[PDB]
């Protein structure tokens, strides 16, 4: 038996009793994806560079594949009949659904995450998050503010050499492979677990001068380790989800701590690093800014930023020794 | 105009009064990089998971994505009838092309780079250089060991959020951005210059422990500016692929020097520096083993290893330069 | 609001308050399509021809386009979890499906349709039939001998110009495009019906020394109007799926009736007949063997024939007139 | 040995000594055909339904497949430099290339033929047929008309269950299936000959009114043989593309003569007659007007219509018979 996406959504809300709507919800998502793949991956160009003349678009028509991902996601989304707020990275505001088109559930996501490697070819992607609604209340942007450990569902879409989606879920972390020749994502590993301690450190060491002591001293330890094996490996993409993806597959630890330009961390908590800490948690790996859970933190603003170190469980707590010893 | 690679690979042609023998080797080797390209993104994998049935291969006996990369490689190329010595990474000994396939060109390519990153789907590529047989006795491998300043044309692929070619001859480097809705690569960056200078390194620092004071030095400086300027960015993909084409792209440095625990570097001569050695000079880099032109360097080995250095000729400069000075 | 297959099938489902199975087994049709629609095409033909040598099959393995649609026609709906009895038109039993993998369905189908057309490239397409079963009888072939009257849904896929797939169920006829781009099925024509009266007419003419009085008479006066006005066009791809879905779209009549080669006609009642009359009268369009309704045949046989008139309410029953009028 | 298009051209441009213009205008036309093979199976229509938003675009200003296939045709064409004189069925006249882009080859080319069958979804193709520009004045639209005789190349693509480009040159006719996957057209069959005779005859039958004696004596004799043998089969796609392809592989007759009502017959003689004649008689078939061969007829009007009686040698050669016993 191979499962695809679509079928394996079903079949778990059937497992659920739901009553469909977030599968609905989580068959958007898979097609909005698709759709993103395809773009990312240039089909069509040979349109943009006059393979035809120019005679097809009016006026000025594009778009950036930034502003393309968001439309995608924002349309796909509403479509499903499923959301009530939608939080993307690219608009200021929360977006509220119209009535007409209102389900219960709440969607942070990054239509297209790592965009300094656009135009340089690198792998980049799309991360969400999904919310129910809690409260009866006329929607707003407060049902955005909750903390990750209410996610019903978080993952991320990576378009990497291949394009791969995983999804977490209450009982689990699957990745499915999208094959493009017939657009299904095809299950390829099934409750995925990350090994307990890598070999792999990642992290921009460019900001080594405004580090902090407790993440200097693992840097460090990481290179000229104190017991004498081999040194960890270094790897940064500049993607958040192509290094968070190898976190996850291969073990080892990601970090985005704080720095001068951003005392308070870079990446943000709801579309960036609470469906991260999920997805790690859910494998049974772990998510902390250096001195709680990221799935703790309520959020007060639903463009926050937070410091980030997650990965396996003996990395990320050796890391959060040295904080524990420094403090 | 829409310039596609088979139109401008066959007017360069037209120029220099070829026969036709290295044109037609040329589209041989964008038509392999189009079927690695789509085996890469995994289209008919659907098939490996049992979607028509016939479920007894999952304990795969099939062959790998750089099995099957080198397999096409090898056999477009000696279908060109353009070539008598091949050299690949994934063969011990250099090809020799049967007499009735023969022609005068030699090939070495690294059918598949990036294999620490295969399974975390992260940007592979798709290296070669070609030279031309100046022996006029029996093809062997020495044919394949003449100096990178000697190349006809060298290039990659890179399989990365995109697929991109990236082709250098005698005048200049261009970028061709393959369209997959109709298997044609596009120009889109006519001839290439990096820039003079870029705030990007890229070095495994993973290997701190080994690094020789040089490298060490310019690290610290990439880090802690002395003259109080905004540090650099750092960046390690891991790929050679994907970290240099970001390189030429974006400017910058490239390294993989000898560590003390391997004296030679541990990229290859043949089919990887040469290569890059020669479409970032093409394109106004440097390249350097800290200590000599790459491309100069006379091969005694089909396999031999070198130091590489790599990119915007400032920041390559500044290092030689430190080389220097630890006299 | 765009609308894929998938959306749809489920919204509907939810309408429905379906249990989720019938759901299920939709999507799983709509993948196999995706999986036939792209093995028509032609896609990956390159291996079968040597891109890169033979290593990738195994003593012998390849299917024949007409298999591999069976193999994944059954392999899907078997994972669906879903059906109980399948008939296939390559399979000379109904197929009983495994207890662990049984749902309440039951589904006739031909796999790939229109055979004499596959060497030369014609239009091939899939048609299919659903039933409930009725019984609590341990699952046979009776649960497939059910009159057309009693299908749930029906349809088909044409590999035509572009993928087009069709399907009824008690509310009416939608048509949805493949796009190939993102594997989704797009509504492109929502509640079709049928011109009341066309102006084309499709039958084999070359056994025009075998045909009825009627089926003679009928001919002569789309030829030679007694009225007087423009004579139809003829039409005849020598597909069922083609034949047909032209009448659908454009109006008109398709013809396959009794002939000394075939008495009892030639297209089977199960798969090919019964679908394709009920996506006709759910149309406002008729079918008729010439003697009573296709729908209402209580087949005996899971291969019995039957023969077939379908189309425009007008064309058919003028035909039904003459058969009346020589009776 | 693996043989695409482009290789296959490029071969038999050395074997000939071209100067590579010819060749060059060989790759574009397959180049054009690859991007109209991609509209017409709806790629990125999921687009033009608002998958993206922006969903005022639905009483459609936008452009039709027919206007995009003469475009990218048009466009690809001058692209190659190869080209001084075009004729399209969609242009009243003849387009004379700009200087700069002057070449000495003259097309004449149907970009989509079988308009009739775009909404239904049957086959549709491409035609083309490529002239030599003998004179020596300026180019003009008298130099495309030059018999049939004088082509140097001919030939259609068919896009129909797969995509097929066949050519045909001076020394005979060869088949190309586009495998989709990679965008290369590959070499299937070599060679190409019709077979003596057929068993399939194709014609619109709706005319039977307007039908010469010969033509109807034709048909009397393949419904009814006078020596009692099985009679033909008949198929009518209704695009001359699809019958004629057919025509080809499965060998018989395809005919569009002159009715009463159309005194020339329909078919166009510069680009869909002649290039089709010269691929039948480059076949071993035979193209007929009834009275003469059709690529010997000196055009007067480039959009100049022809009846055409094409196909298997033995089944022509019988047409022709009867119009001769007709006196
Ligand atoms: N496809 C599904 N996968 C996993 N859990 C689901 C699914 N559908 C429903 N559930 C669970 O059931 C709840 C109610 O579902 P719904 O009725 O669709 O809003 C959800 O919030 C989930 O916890
Ligand atoms: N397509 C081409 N692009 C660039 N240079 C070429 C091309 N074809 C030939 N040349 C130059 O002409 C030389 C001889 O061509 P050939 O006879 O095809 O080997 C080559 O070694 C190149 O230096
Ligand atoms: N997706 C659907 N579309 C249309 N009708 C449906 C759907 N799902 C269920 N139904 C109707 O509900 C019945 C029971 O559905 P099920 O519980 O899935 O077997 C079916 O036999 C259909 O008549
Ligand atoms: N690729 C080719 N295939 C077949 N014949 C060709 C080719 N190139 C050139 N020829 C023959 O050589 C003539 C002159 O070639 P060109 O100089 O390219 O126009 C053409 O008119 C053809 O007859
Ligand atoms: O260049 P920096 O500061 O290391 O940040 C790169 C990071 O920023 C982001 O692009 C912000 O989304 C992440 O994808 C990535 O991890
Ligand atoms: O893990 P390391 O030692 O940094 O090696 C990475 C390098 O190895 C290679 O995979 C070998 O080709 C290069 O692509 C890449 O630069
Ligand atoms: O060649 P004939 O006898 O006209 O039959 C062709 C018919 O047979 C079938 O191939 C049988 O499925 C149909 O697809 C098609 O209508
Ligand atoms: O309906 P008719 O008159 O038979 O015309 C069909 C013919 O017309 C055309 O569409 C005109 O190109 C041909 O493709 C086809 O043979
Ligand atoms: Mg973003
Ligand atoms: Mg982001
Ligand atoms: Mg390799
Ligand atoms: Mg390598
Ligand atoms: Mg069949
Ligand atoms: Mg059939
Ligand atoms: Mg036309
Ligand atoms: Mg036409």
């Amino acid at each position: 038996n191979i499962v695809t996406l679509t079928r394996f959504v079903m079949e778990e809300g059937r497992k659920a009793r739901g009553t469909g709507e977030m599968t609905q919800l989580l068959n958007s998502l898979c097609t909005a994806v698709k759709a993103i793949s395809t773009a990312v991956r240039k089909a069509g160009i040979a349109h943009l560079y006059g393979i035809a003349g120019s005679t097809n678009v009016t006026g000025d028509q594009v778009k950036k594949l930034d502003v393309l991902s968001n439309d995608l996601v924002i349309n796909v989304l509403k479509s499903s009949f499923a959301t009530c707020v939608l939080v993307s990275e690219e608009d200021k505001n929360a977006i509220i659904v119209e009535p007409e088109k209102r389900g219960k559930y709440v969607v942070c996501f990054d239509p297209l995450d790592g965009s300094s490697n656009i135009d340089c070819l690198v792998s980049i992607g799309t991360i969400f998050g999904i919310y129910r609604k809690n409260s009866t209340d006329e929607p707003s942007e407060k049902d955005a503010l909750q903390p990750g450990r209410n996610l019903v569902a978080a993952g991320y879409a990576l378009y990497g050499s291949a394009t791969m989606l995983v999804l977490a879920m209450v009982n689990g972390v699957n990745c499915f492979m999208l094959d493009p020749a017939i657009g299904q994502f095809i299950l390829v590993d099934r409750d995925v677990k990350i090994k307990k301690k890598g070999s792999i450190y990642s992290i921009n060491e460019g900001y080594a001068k405004e580090f902090d002591p407790a993440i200097t001293e693992y840097i460090q330890r990481k290179k000229f380790p104190p017991d004498n094996s081999a040194p960890y490996g270094a790897r940064y993409v500049g993607s958040m989800v192509a290094d968070v993806h190898r976190t996850l597959v291969y073990g080892g630890i990601f970090m985005y701590p704080a720095n001068k330009k951003s005392p308070k961390g870079k990446l943000r908590l709801l579309y960036e690093c609470n469906p991260m800490a999920y997805v790690m948690e859910k494998a049974g790996g772990l998510a902390t800014t250096g001195k709680e859970a990221v799935l703790d933190i309520v959020p007060t603003d639903i463009h926050q930023r937070a410091p980030i170190i997650l990965g396996s469980p003996e990395d990320v707590t050796e890391l959060l020794e040295i904080y524990q010893k420094h403090a």
